[PDB]
């Protein structure tokens, strides 16, 4: 239940950095965005500018040793176990920009993990190194608009071998980060040989964004939020051709890569949602103590204290479920954590959604505005019931594993 | 349980008009908005243009006799009872623009009701007539950002008599519609004499928007949605002075006006939410039958049919609770419907929120986008747990009335 | 929304009779049962004695014209439409004994309906007449312990034609009422010819309880409650042989009988649950106003008023869903109410369970005792999520019918 | 997250003993109880006989070193930390008799803790020693029927000093265990001096059950269950007089004793509920895999796998919340676990209630019977939302502590 000496030091360092360095910039960026739209002024394009202060924050973070903390390689990353990194991800979850500032954000962290493990020497030199430096961004392109992508076997976009080339065709969407000016490379997942054995029909391909035949068609909203500057895009691939060396690991290894990498990412997202919920609960308590109606602080009205209690309980038990999952990954590996990594995927976004909805209510109309981070937070938690696989698919995993115990 | 001959005719006429005339325009407007933002193109200001097709739709509606259907006055409105109008409001709730097209939208419908009942002959000639014609828009300004406005007694913005003038000072927000270019008049609610008897301390004032000292400070988002072209604004009043004839009814009558008008508005909103939920359920069923994953239509997976059943039940029982409320208003009046008009205010938005969240989930990632109306619908239902008084305040009314039975 | 003159008269008469005549006896019977068990005294067998006061209450009810009110035949019953009887069933739901006192209790009401519609002249003379007089009781034997009886096609108990006899074998359980000393006849449902067309494989048989080969094996608890004096039994049939005239309608007509009778029964049960919930809410309000803790009446603590409000809303909307179902049965018949009769089956017991659980909580420890009717009420509502088909099966019906609209 | 070597050994030993030794007896006892009542046979009094096999099981447990495992004193108990004992309590929670067999049952464990810490040398020799040996039982008498005892300051039963005696008057109820033939002593909590300082107005008194003026008035049901042989009683005290040495610690120390003992008991109950929920989930999975309807195992129908997943998640996160609470008690003591010990009190019974209700449903009608332990389990979890203080009071504690962080 207690963290290592290193973890305790880093929790304090990360939280201090976020509150002192990141949050003033974060508040300023969000306020300026709100001011422009509130004034019905300016261009749409200017809302997508990368905040200049981010590179300055990244540099400061690097100088403080707060960089690549997600990556367990001690030479290239922070060397942290899952149990050590978990509480750091919670702290980063309290801030929109924090994961980026520490180079720990999705999808880049997951893509770096894929390249570190499965990339060729050249792929690592050309693409992993600039990602590790924070000099470029990437995206992971798996979901397809025209098929129900919650079942990966439905993928119809293709990456096929023709002579010494890989040839890529299709359309992907919800690609996080592709709107960013420095998103220079894509990991494309698609169908290769439908007649191969099950589990060997798909591939991942490393695709530079400047390859002819790629089009970022449009950016997508989540309840009206565009998540600038990286956004979530639609990407089409029309006769995109690369050297066959562009495959990651090789043709047919798509499923193996996904399974091989599974676990840490689920912990990272789930821990960020704990942080998000804490920020929401904190806002709820402050607002509810400060505002008065019907002769009382709002918190003292009706069921509000019961709601606060329920949120405290919910956060705490979910946090512990996630920390336990990290401990399993550290001790028994993914083979001993297969249920846990789906349990936390269901639990965390659902818990956060309910805490945040309670916090919004306590703020009245203002809760739905962007004068507070709650409205954006709600959408974030809601989206995480779908991103990386819907709740229902993960419940299916948990049920299957439970029922297998009775055979 | 059955409607009048007139109501049956109008249900068919309104639904036909919405599907044939309104929805093609509605889809085009929403698509164009989405296309501009998706392309990261254009100005923010152009998103606020009033769709030119609305005046054409309003004219067609008027020509068909589908106009002012909310208003029970048979000369100036449709002459409909609450029971007759209720199912029409449900049909209008299926469409973003429909209430405007039939001149039945909030806040204008409520403001017209106030002026019809309490307006002087001159107020009715100058302001009610253009509202009834659909030539201008209005807003209702009661909520104040710096106080918890769920308790109306907290109002600190003032409308005070000084000689032959009324003098208005303060700040209001969440004023629906004030962004519209044709929003020409405001009904301001504020504190007049704090030392008067309880219930006689507040007033409503008819305030032309071009009066010196009024500033629309900014427009407000609800989860990133701005609800163009009318929006939701912040309005400040700095030494705004009008002839004392600008009071509606007279100084101190604010609470009396509010209580006197109570009932129909609650039915209108609650019925629109039934329509909104039906549209969401319909989308869920279509999508769930058409999309396939894990060997099955999505609807056939896991608990999805149970979710569909629960939504059907929820919509149906809530609809009937609202229709019953309309029947009470028609037979025993507001004095016999005091609990019912708060019951429906709690029930309808909570029911719709849950149906819509279920529908979004079934759509996968696309459910959160504006390729479908579900994301906007969710925010609409969520907001209606706060607009016109939070859930909690209305539960308080219902509880008080129930407990009074045991005295 | 308003009832007929007859219905209004009967609502008042039934409620008056229940409160003045039935409830003093009901309270005395329950108190005596509680006193014996609380004292760890007496025999188990004496708890099953039929309260002598019931025949006196039945006679008084008959004399007042409050008899067979469920049965629409105006000669043999009350002549009431479903809409007229519905509010009477609500009033009866407020009392454990009331349905019996008015001869409107399940399973006898359903069995009388079957015999009235499908019985031969002789079956009606021998068995329907004494049931209509309240002189005997009956039971309906369909559910089988060794198969999942929620799917009627699983029935393995048999009723087969051999020459001029019907031969019955198998085991049934949860047979309501078979413990009663005057339970003289059973309607047995079983498999007849598995090779017949679908829907023509099952039969209902009228089986006198004194037929050789019938054994009432044991009585069953529902959370420790035995529901004396009728209880819920296990009944075995070993080479039970009757004249082939004992079939109701004829061999193979089991499904037709069930479908033909469907609707009114669902309304009766659902309306009784509305009454049950009202009694629970009333207890909650009285107790919560009278008891004081932490300086306040219990109702004024925490979320209790919100809970009271939610119960009022839940009861009211569910009531209206059921009254609407009765109206459909009266106007369009079962063919136009197929979804509604399953909607109410899901809605009513789930609503009542939650209201009752809230009421129990407000009573503290005493809520779980039989010093109040709440504990027994909870079990009643809980059981009605299973009796006459589980929630899930009924959700399946509702979903199927909804989805069929989009074909 | 891992247990000590001792804890791992004892988890295996306790679980093995329960499954091999306790459960055959437990099943036989419950079956015999069910058989008698099902046959409408025998006396009520015979249902209260102490199963003879318990003393044999206690002796075997003692011989195996599985005795007084709750008590941290290494001479008199097992010497276990809270973290070590917690998983043992979970295993005991799987069985009705297990806590008694290991001498770890409430209320005796809590009473032993009180005497160990606060008892005089003589009180420990006369009463603690026979309790530690399992030779007698005890009860804790605090709750009073005529006042809302959720607020301890409402206590109106008195224990007052008159000369060299303590004089006790009043009525207590829900006293667990007082029906047992070997319940020889009571810890009475009552009002002593209402004019003393807050927190010094109440006392605990050690009261032999054979003292003149004590009457066990009646035993109480929880949904029809009497929890033989100890039950839950009503106890009246009429001019009960004892030497003033009968006070535990001294007059006025009632609140101090309660606060001083707080923590371990909450962990014990919460861990037992985890075990109870696991037994329910296990039953649900077995039944759902074995029974078939509509062409499928029941588990494969509708939302049942989602329900199984949700139960697995709920159990797991709640377990971890409780284990964390035990770790806090071991490291920072009750002063650092004040919120946690109320969080687990809310969380565990609510979690178990929902898992059990799901399990009952999957069993169909049989789920409500005592052919399985689920019906009794439901009542146990439900009761634990009230026993040792209602959910609402504990939510109040959690909220207060959370809100204090923002001062
Ligand atoms: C914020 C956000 C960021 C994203 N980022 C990325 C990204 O970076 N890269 C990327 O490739 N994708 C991304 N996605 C896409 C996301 O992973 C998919 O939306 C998700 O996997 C569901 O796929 P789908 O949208 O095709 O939905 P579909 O598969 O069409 O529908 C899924 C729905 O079907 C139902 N369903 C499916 N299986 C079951 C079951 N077993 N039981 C019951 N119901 C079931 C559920 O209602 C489920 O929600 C992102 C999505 C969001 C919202
Ligand atoms: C879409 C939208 C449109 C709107 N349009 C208009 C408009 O046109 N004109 C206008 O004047 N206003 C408008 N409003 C404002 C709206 O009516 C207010 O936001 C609402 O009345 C709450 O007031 P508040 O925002 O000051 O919240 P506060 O009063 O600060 O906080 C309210 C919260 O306090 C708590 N609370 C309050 N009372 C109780 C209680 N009895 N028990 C328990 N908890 C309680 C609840 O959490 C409640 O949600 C609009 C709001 C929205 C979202
Ligand atoms: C108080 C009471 C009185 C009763 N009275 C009578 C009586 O008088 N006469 C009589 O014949 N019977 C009676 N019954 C029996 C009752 O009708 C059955 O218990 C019920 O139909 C379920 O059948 P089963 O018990 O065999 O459960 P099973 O069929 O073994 O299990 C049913 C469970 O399976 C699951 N399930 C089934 N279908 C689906 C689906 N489509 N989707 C998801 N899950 C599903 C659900 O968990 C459901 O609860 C009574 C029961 C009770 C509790
Ligand atoms: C199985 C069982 C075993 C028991 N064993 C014992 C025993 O061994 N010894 C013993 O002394 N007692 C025992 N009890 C009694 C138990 O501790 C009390 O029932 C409980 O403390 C509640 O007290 P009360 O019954 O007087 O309820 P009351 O105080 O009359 O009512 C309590 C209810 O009031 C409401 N309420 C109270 N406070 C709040 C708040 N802050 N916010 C909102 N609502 C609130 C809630 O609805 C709460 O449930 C047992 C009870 C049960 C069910």
């Amino acid at each position: 239940f207690a963290p290592s000496a290193r973890a305790a030091e880093l929790i304090a360092a990360v939280r201090e950095f976020i509150d002192a360095e990141v949050m003033p910039v974060e508040r300023a960026v969000l306020a300026h965005h709100d001011e422009l739209l509130g004034a019905r002024a300016g261009t749409t394009a200017e809302l997508w500018h990368v905040p200049p202060e981010l590179d300055s924050l990244k540099a400061k973070a690097r100088a403080a040793g707060l960089w690549n903390l997600f990556l367990p390689d001690p030479e290239l990353g922070g060397g942290l176990s899952n149990s050590e990194y978990a509480p750091l991800a919670e702290q980063m979850g309290r801030s929109l920009f924090a994961p980026t500032v520490f180079n720990c954000n999705a999808p880049d962290s997951g893509n770096m993990e894929v390249l570190h493990r499965y990339g060729s020497q050249e792929q690592k030199e050309v693409w992993l190194e600039p990602l590790l430096e924070g000099d470029i961004r990437s995206a992971f392109c798996m979901t397809e608009p025209d098929v129900a992508s919650s079942d990966a076997t439905n993928m119809a976009a293709t990456a096929v071998v023709e002579g010494d080339e890989v040839v890529i065709n299709g359309r992907k969407w919800w690609s996080t980060g592709v709107g960013h000016p420095d998103c220079k490379v894509i990991i494309f997942m698609g169908l290769t040989d439908p007649n191969a054995h099950r589990y060997a029909r798909h591939s991942m391909v490393l695709v530079p964004m400047d390859t002819p035949g790629i089009t970022v068609e449009r950016m997508l909203p989540t309840m009206g939020f565009y998540d600038e500057p990286g956004g979530h895009g639609v990407v089409s691939f029309d006769n995109v051709r690369l050297p066959a060396d562009a495959f990651i690991a090789g043709p047919g290894k798509g499923f193996e890569i996904a399974q091989g990498r599974l676990g840490p990412g689920r912990v990272h997202h789930a821990m960020r949602l704990i942080g998000l919920a804490e920020v929401a609960l904190e806002h709820a308590c402050r607002r509810g103590l400060d505002r008065t109606a019907f002769g009382k602080p709002l918190v003292n009205l009706g069921g509000n204290r019961e709601r606060i209690a329920d949120a405290r309980i919910a956060i705490n038990q979910t946090r512990l479920l996630v920390l336990h999952a990290a401990w399993l990954l550290d001790t028994v590996g993914i083979m001993g954590a297969l249920s846990a990594v789906s349990e936390i995927k269901v639990a965390a976004p659902n818990m956060a959604q309910q805490v945040i909805d309670m916090a919004i209510q306590i703020h009245g109309g203002g809760g739905l505005s962007n004068d507070f981070p709650l409205a954006a937070a709600w959408v974030n938690a809601r989206a995480l019931r779908l991103a990386d696989g819907p709740d229902e698919v993960h419940r299916g995993v948990v049920a299957r594993i439970e029922l297998a115990k009775y055979a």
